């Protein structure tokens, strides 16, 4: 017999979780500091009335609040490092996120730099961030305490310890943080879910089945998250589609943050895989790309790549996504029952308009060695983690074939 | 629709997994303390070798090791204000727990005591616990950190923040505990739990189905827990008799491992209701009683009450549990499939040799009105967690039934 062994490891959490437990954000908040400053997206949060709310119950609590509205999807560093310049300035103490995994990943990172800079600042958020064997930057406890209220069932980014951040520069796209970064609190309100549109809802949606699928099968053994990214799968394939169809479908909506929520605990606990790694420098040379979309656009190579080269314990795996898929009926080791998760998974991308050849995103095929080169310099950690080898010729022929 | 609200608390968790990981108990206990206070029952960990080593690996990690090997089954306080004692007086600055839930309990209220007393003490681990509308002693931060190495699967104490402790004067077993006594690290070998007797196996093995299944049933909506206490039902009952059956099936051993480790996760983000409301009178009173046992003399009648009064969002949680024992195969929500979870936890009861009633373990009738006192002066969480009302003449009827 294979012995079992793994080391688990998940930050204290902290989820407030119903309709309008917005109300909450200013409560909470004030546990943690005086002067907040809100990260947001440009527009939606405003135009939904969202962020007035916010404003109000922060302000009404007590905490005065300095509205950073520039994120853009895909951070960049020069946001967040200029956030951060805003939190040195005004004395802000707490870092509050209001929007997507773009708006709590930003937050982040400004509660990293602010936290480790001097007066003026002297640091960027590039400084922690994953480039080859550069010795990173530690980020420890000095980190800012971040309050997340996230407005997409998609990236469980306010559960998850990490921060994806794009160099303009180097076009790399890797995620880093750790327990000093993870949230203090997280609020997730149905009120600010529902409005996501019909497209907004299948990109974010796909981005739960991307982690948790992709936890399932990391290496290793990882027994405290494989529940509940089985679980993940289950309400994704009996709800993602009912809202995406009809946004006002509450027991759909409550369905998918659940399983946001899984997916954030269980990315902490275990890990993202190849189809994370190579779809960061897909959105780092295109922004305008969005991840899920990303992650659509490769998956049926790349799962069909670790199936080919697996083994049984791989196979017994993806034999259990392809039963949370509704694509079979019992489990299996074999290669042959594992296929099924590719067809299952075709389904599903299929039912929500997401199979689409990167060729039909903007992606050229002359940009392959250089996305390859930035899935191993700034992803390295989902390569090791993948539960097959793979080369860098390995990849360039995956891009292709996605092509 | 019924909209879904509930709040998500969980505390950091460090869970080192494997055979022979009591090799990292020193290096561990170094990163929080100097000195520790070891405590372990009086026989088993030292017969087995596995105290010595602990010392070894403590010693030799550079942390100076006091031993407390006093802790009987089921802890009481004269038992924890004496090992505080043994901390004030030696100076040490950590507690570190070998063995079972009476010795990570000991090592809970040890931790409480120690770190909110002056230089004598002045302050009883009673002083935390609930009795009545008693204003308990608030537990701090100033509590001393914890490691716990669990050597049974059974309580999932080594990731729970409770300790349950008896008053021998009031005959009370309430347990108590939160984030600040929650252990650091902990560490579950499972050469240590494999060299659990049979009869020991099917009690703790019991006691890790009781948590879970009542973490499923408890009222309100919990799903972060769910999914972790469902797949603990399907280890019990695919390799708990396995585990009686061979004490060296490992694979067995693993499952019962990680089944326990889904309890206190499970346990400590839900919580559990009638039937250890009703289980702690009985040990109280009857020390000689384990606690797996009074839950298993116990758990038909309390069953039967919660279905019998319940409804169909209760009805299908028991299905599920049904379907988990292989005692049904669809899941539904009403009372007849919630009923079949009543004849898989017989079959589970008879495989185990659980099943006595109360009169075989030594209760005697005279003693219900005092145990019935004692479920709702010291277990008023669990009757307000449980699913449906109970009066003190309900559980009057219920012990009788148990009888
Ligand atoms: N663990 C982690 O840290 C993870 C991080 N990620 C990263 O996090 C980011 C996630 O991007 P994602 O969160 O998917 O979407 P984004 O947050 O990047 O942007 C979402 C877009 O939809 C709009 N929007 C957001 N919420 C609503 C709503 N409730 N109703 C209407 N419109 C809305 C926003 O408007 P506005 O412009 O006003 O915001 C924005 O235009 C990506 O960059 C991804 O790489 C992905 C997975 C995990
Ligand atoms: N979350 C919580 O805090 C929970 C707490 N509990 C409480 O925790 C306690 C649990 O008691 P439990 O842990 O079930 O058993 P105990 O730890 O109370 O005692 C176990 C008995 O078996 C022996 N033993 C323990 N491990 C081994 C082994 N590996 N091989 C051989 N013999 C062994 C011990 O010997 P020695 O005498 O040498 O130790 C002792 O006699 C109970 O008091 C229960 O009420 C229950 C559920 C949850
Ligand atoms: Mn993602
Ligand atoms: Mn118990």
């Amino acid at each position: 017999h294979m012995r079992m062994e793994f080391r688990h490891n998940l930050p204290s959490s902290d989820i407030i979780f119903g309709s309008g437990t917005l109300e909450k954000i200013g409560e909470e908040t004030k546990k943690w500091g005086d002067k907040a400053i809100l990260v947001t997206g440009k527009s939606n949060m405003k135009k939904l009335g969202f962020l007035a709310d916010a404003i109000d119950y922060l302000e009404s609590a007590g905490v005065e609040t300095v509205h950073y509205g520039e994120i853009e999807p895909n951070p960049t560093t020069t946001v967040v490092d200029e956030g951060a310049e805003i939190v040195l300035e005004e004395g802000c103490d707490v870092v509050v996120a209001l929007g997507g995994g773009s708006s709590m990943d930003a937050a982040k990172g400004i509660a990293m730099v602010a936290g480790h800079s001097a007066e003026e600042r002297d640091i960027s958020v590039w400084d922690f961030a994953p480039e080859g064997d550069k010795e990173t930057k530690p980020i420890t406890e000095k980190t800012l305490p971040v309050i997340a209220a996230t407005s997409t069932s998609g990236t469980g980014s306010h559960v998850t310890p990490y921060a994806v951040i794009t160099n303009p520069e180097t076009k790399g796209k890797p995620g880093f943080g750790n327990k000093h970064s993870f949230p203090k609190v997280s609020i997730v309100d149905i009120d600010i879910l529902k409005e996501m549109p019909p497209r907004l809802t299948a990109i974010t949606g796909y981005d739960v089945f991307s982690h948790v699928s992709e936890n399932l099968t990391a290496k290793g053994d990882h027994p405290t998250a494989d529940p509940l990214a089985i679980r993940a799968i289950e309400y994704v394939t009996e709800y993602l589609l009912r809202a995406v169809e009809d946004g006002e479908d509450i027991k759909a909506r409550e369905k998918m943050a659940v399983a946001d929520t899984y997916a954030g605990l269980s990315n902490t606990i275990s890990g993202t895989t190849l189809r994370h790694a190579m779809a960061h420098p897909i959105s780092g040379y295109y922004p305008d790309i969005s991840h899920g979309q990303a992650l659509a656009s490769i998956s049926v190579p790349i799962m069909e790549h670790n199936i080919e080269n697996g083994d049984e314990k791989t196979w017994e795996r993806y034999s259990r996504i392809a039963v949370a898929l509704d694509a079979s009926k019992p489990v299996d080791n074999t290669r042959q029952a594992a296929s099924k998760a590719v067809d299952g998974l075709k389904n599903l991308l299929r039912s929500l308009d997401l199979d689409k050849p990167l060729s039909e995103l903007g992606v050229e095929e002359e940009k392959i060695p250089e996305m390859t080169e930035g899935a191993f310099i700034y992803m390295g950690g989902g390569i090791e983690a993948n539960p097959v080898d793979v080369s860098k010729e390995d990849v360039k022929e995956i891009f292709r074939k996605s092509l």
